[PDB]
């Protein structure tokens, strides 16, 4: 019996583990309750804090993953099944991980706080690519990662309803911040400094809890990473969501109560086997059950909250990869397939644009096709790919993240932007994809440390400065190494300066405009071409 | 006769003439000035089509230029070089229908290629007598036979009362066929070549020259077409029947007066208080936009020229097309808010949405938004340096650069050999500030070859650039090729294609070819706006 692997949180003991990291001991805590299982009657509803236990709770595994579609588009290639469950499926899902450096830090350290992706439908928190040994090794951050309900089960909705009220997943996050906030100390993390960070919809919820005040005093910064609160296919708006779930009810065949009673009783598969039925138009990178404009978790709509927020003494980190459309255009746009080039032609760029911009009429369809089009080369089948992609990043992630960047700078918070630029030796992925969404994560949580993982020496390298940034970030609300002259430095992104900066195997450069004239397009004109027809 | 100088007397169709001996600085040249070609369109006359000039008796004096039709005289900059150069030179006169040639001295031994001028100035000025437009050097330096020819002006040249008898309307560009087919049958007795006659012209006499093209009787007149800056197609060269009607009817209000009794009135006002009023009739606050302009009246103009260059067969034709650096610039002081010649005109952001409304005056609420959010630099977004660039660039790009690169492309694609070209050289003498570029209009002294004349003060490399300028347009007049056929030295100017959109910077530097007209701006200006306007 380790001393070190046993802590006394306010529900109980628990029984850590000792793991291996390339550079010594960490102490594990997985698997860890942090709500009553939302199972049976407690379906749909938001999370009640867990019982406490007796004894001592064994927390040395890593829990059931929150019942999910699971991926089956590429049977066994390890590019798709990276991101699938790597524990058995259950609602009974509501737990947490905690890692520390071993010994257990001597004075309260800076504790980091991931929220996975995968579009509110997927993810789970014992992903390799999460794993949060190395960040607790070489850096002695204290990390902590939550499982959140996905799809109907987090996100399905009768807005006003008592027993379906939306954003339950969402108030999952909230509670598992909540138990941070009474336990972490125990475990030798300091409560007085909580960074949340997360990537795509993990990204999306950081956003939310920023536009959430009873968020607000769980953390003190926030990373987003390829995702914001803002945008097309984070948020729902009550009359769309209250369609969604009648749809899926009829689907399923199901007064507000007597609906969701006839949901409790089916089986998770069910609902999940009808999940995908209820989008409005044929789409890529939309989701069906997802956070909903409720007036309550979100008071407004989150373009509303950031327009006239006030987030003075806020600190934010938010960045792109260089290429965050590639992964979707396989999963519905004709044309498109891992397994070769994936050159088109002009006319399956006009029908890719209709499914890329799901919500566009006729003209601001053509209007996508007109600015994105290469007029010195209309037809290249290179450019109309690279053009597609293009499309579908800018849309979803660049061009909303430059939305948020800006109204945040504006509004008092302190603001680094980044763009990543390199892509993994090791990717599984084609070439012509580049570097995808998802795959800056395995860097900054530092598995190129893992020898046995075969990644370069320079990327082992470039590894070890992105956890750098990280933690000096969640250290001090500023990436910049604070016992380190020359870099050049990070500055802070501004809506006059508009510096970022790119992360890729040279050294830091600072780029001015993040696809300004593009995003323009998008956050600007476009609104007006829909709000006009 | 007896003791005159027996080289300069020549016989036309309409009788005899005297023409003047010339000094070029290489050497003498024969010109034959104001030979008239119409019966002058006044009294009865005002507003019909022209009947071609009864031959006279006796031996015609050809030795000075007549007078320039009636116009409106711009007095904004009064003393200035800038504006001056561009104003009436000759008495104003609605008796103006004369035109003039320009001959090698002695006359040519063999048929040679003829070059045909029509000037520019809005459809509402222009002479063939202004000194940009000396056709001597072109004459003695390249041996070319030269042609220009007034045409009517304003009300006077293209008010219309679409579908009446006694306003037809583009009897201005009638003018200028009558001119043409003066060529086809005089122009021999000169030493010129009726079967080599190149059309050229600079602003609104390139879209004349576009629309010669687009017009069946004129298109057995000429072999060859050079446009600068300026095409028949755009939103400024031509007005609907519809439009046209209107403005004839506002500027017949505005001067006190069934068609035949509007015409009637019309017909006894002066011709200054015609002048005084053509302004009054535009819809909006504009600038780039004149009163009184080719009509399509489904007759000369059987289609809009957009539909004619869409749907047009140009198998047989060859096409010199190109722009200046600034082709906006020019337009500026004469009516946005914020811009002057005599400061750098910067500007804010405010008079850059008021001048992109004015610039393009056409445009709804919505489109004008979208002019703007592409002009705008997103990273300098209130830079005044920028915005007034910007503001030069709409209009430029709106009015010249665009249509010149639809009409390049359509023509390309159905059949024309098309050379394009961007002109790039600021005149060292130039009197506009720096911050206008190389102004709309600015390249016509060059290919005229006035460097040539030592004393103009222009530089030694000037003198060469425009030598060169002279080569390649005497070079596709004679061939249908701006390149030497020898020199294999010099970089070629490779036609412009739709695959390849190829076309060559002209400088002080070797001929640099390019690729693509501002292919990424002309797309939203041809292919985006007018879908933005149907909605
Ligand atoms: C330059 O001159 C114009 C016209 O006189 C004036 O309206 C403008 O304000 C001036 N520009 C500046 C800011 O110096
Ligand atoms: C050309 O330069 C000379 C010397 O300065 C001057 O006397 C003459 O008037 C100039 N001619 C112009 C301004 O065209």
């Amino acid at each position: 019996e380790d001393p070190q692997l046993l802590v006394r949180v306010r529900g109980g003991q628990l029984r850590g583990i000792r793991l291996k990291a390339p550079g010594g001991p960490v102490s594990a805590f997985l698997g860890i309750p942090f709500a009553e299982p939302p199972v049976g009657s407690r379906r749909f509803m938001p999370p009640e804090p867990k019982r406490p236990w007796s004894g001592v709770l064994d927390a040395t595994t890593f829990q059931n993953v929150c019942y999910q579609y699971v991926d089956t588009l590429y049977p066994g290639f390890e590019g798709t099944e990276m991101w699938n469950p790597n524990r058995e499926l259950s609602e009974d899902c509501l737990y947490l991980n905690v890692w520390t450096p071993y010994p257990r830090p001597a004075s309260p350290t800076p504790v980091l706080i991931w929220i996975y992706g995968g579009g509110f439908y997927s993810g789970a928190a014992s992903l390799d690519v999460y794993d949060g040994r190395f960040l607790a090794q070489v850096e002695g951050a204290v990390l902590v990662s939550m499982n959140y309900r996905v799809g109907t089960f987090g996100f399905l909705a009768l807005p006003g309803s008592r027993e379906a009220p939306g954003n339950v997943g969402l108030l999952d996050q909230r509670l598992a911040l909540q138990w941070v906030q009474e336990n972490i100390a125990a475990f030798g993390g300091d409560p007085m400094s909580v960074t949340l960070f997360g990537e795509s919809a993990g990204a999306a919820s950081v956003g939310m809890h920023i536009l959430s005040l009873p968020s607000r005093s769980l953390f003190h910064r926030a990373v987003l990473q390829s995702g914001t609160p803002n945008g097309p296919w984070a948020t729902v708006s009550a009359g769309e969501a209250r369609r969604r779930a009648t749809l899926l009810a009829r689907l399923v065949g199901c007064n507000d109560t007597e609906l969701i009673a006839c949901l409790r009783t089916r089986p998770a598969q069910d609902l999940v086997d009808h999940e995908w039925h209820v989008l409005p138009q044929e789409s890529i990178f939309r989701f069906s059950f997802v956070p909903v404009v409720d007036g309550d978790f979100l008071s407004d709509t989150p373009e509303a909250l950031i327009n006239t927020g006030d987030f003075q003494d806020l600190q934010v980190l938010v960045g792109v990869v260089k290429d965050e459309g590639s992964y979707f255009l396989v999963y519905g746009v004709p044309g498109f397939s891992k397994d070769n080039e994936s050159l088109i032609s002009r006319a399956q760029f006009l029908a890719g644009v209709r499914i890329g911009v799901p919500q566009a009429s006729d003209l601001a369809a053509e209007a996508v096709v007109l600015h994105y089009t290469d007029w010195l080369h209309p037809e290249d089948p290179t450019h109309l790919r690279d053009a597609m992609s293009a499309v579908v990043g800018d849309h979803n992630v660049v061009c909303p993240v430059a939305q948020l960047a800006g109204r945040l700078a504006a509004q008092g918070a302190r603001v680094y932007a980044y763009i990543f630029e390199h892509r993994a030796s090791t990717l599984t992925w084609p070439l012509w994809m580049g570097v995808p969404h998802g795959y800056e994560i395995e860097f900054i949580f530092g598995l190129p440390l893992d020898p046995s993982l075969n990644y370069t020496t320079e990327e082992r390298i470039f590894a070890q400065r992105l956890m750098k940034y990280w933690t000096n970030f969640a250290r001090t609300g500023d990436p910049n190494d604070p016992r380190d002259s020359k870099s050049p430095q990070w500055p802070p992104y501004t809506t006059a300066a508009q510096q970022y900066v790119s992360l890729n195997l040279k050294p830091l450069e600072v780029r001015r405009g993040l696809r300004a004239q593009t995003c323009a397009f998008w956050n600007r004109f476009l609104p007006k071409l829909l709000s006009a027809t």
